[PDB]
DNA sequence: CACGTTCGCC
DNA sequence: GGCGAACGTG
């Protein structure tokens, strides 16, 4: 039947289908940092959704510490991309949600709308109860986004080190 | 500071 | 093209 394994391969295919903006030597880290943050919060049974102010500040902090490809603290980018992929719910806003195309209008949209948000339930609940799904998604994110980067400090800020650190010695 | 334009890429 | 994005250019 439909298992957490299949739910996990579904999530992973959806995560792999994301298209992050790319730098000269790799992908920008907005989306994996946002995903990894939600991964940790799901792992701990934290509240799925958060007001925008807390989300802005939590993801902003992770972007400033661990934005190793020149990321500026602008969670509005990854949240809109994740929302566009169906991976991130936003509520409390009026009208449709913009794409992550542009700059100041996106920042302003969150300032005015202040949407209630978080990673979508099927994946939140899945990540809360399945260590398998968490490990699998962390390793897909670290492989794709953190080649040539030290992921450990961001694994510690998300509470995922023991699931993101594979042993190789 | 804020907007319109530009870059990289499926 | 469209979107995830940064950046002149006033």
């Amino acid at each position: 039947p439909l298992t957490d394994t299949d739910r996990s391969e579904d999530f992973l295919r959806r995560v792999r289908g994301l298209k992050a903006a790319r730098t000269a030597n790799g992908p920008r880290l907005y989306q994996p940092i946002t995903l990894l943050w939600a991964v940790g919060r799901a792992r701990r049974g934290e509240a799925r959704t958060l007001a925008w102010a807390d989300t802005d500040e939590a993801i902003g902090a992770l972007l400033k510490r661990h934005g190793a490809r020149g990321e500026r603290p602008r969670p509005d980018y990854p949240v809109l991309a994740l929302h566009r992929a169906g991976l991130w719910t936003l509520e409390g806003h009026v009208g449709e949600v913009p794409t992550a195309h542009g700059d100041s209008a996106l920042r302003n949209w969150f300032a005015e709308q202040r949407p209630v948000g978080g990673l979508a339930e099927p994946f939140h609940d899945l990540l809360h109860r399945s260590g398998h799904s968490r490990v699998s998604v962390i390793e897909a994110l670290l492989t794709t986004y953190f080649a040539g980067l030290d992921p450990v400090p961001l694994l510690e800020d998300t509470g995922l080190y023991d699931e993101g650190h594979h042993h190789h010695h």
